[PDB]
């Protein structure tokens, strides 16, 4: 029934997170993970339902 | 403006990617961030069109 397929972050570039955040909106997508430029580690924005962005900033 | 929200990772436990799906869909979301016990880094994995996940190791 788990059919875990890996795929590759879009770049390893670290970026802030509202350049993730248009990086999102350009491709459609509802999370997109990035290497943070505040911390060099792995974040995650996503969308809301309210529409504004959720930001996970891992260690 | 894009308004950014800091969100916490869902849990801070290890765990295999197997089990991140199975959260992932307990939580009824289309991605799930958790520290890969693989790895001891995090990862992301989500939900495809096709019924398969994906799954994005970061290091």
């Amino acid at each position: 029934m788990i059919e875990i397929i890996r795929s590759k972050e879009f770049s390893l570039k670290p970026m802030d997170s509202e350049e993730a955040v248009l990086q999102m909106n350009l491709l459609g997508h509802d999370f997109f993970v990035f290497t943070d430029r505040e911390t060099d580690g792995t974040s995650i924005v996503y969308r809301r339902k309210d529409g504004k962005y959720g930001l996970i900033q891992t260690s």
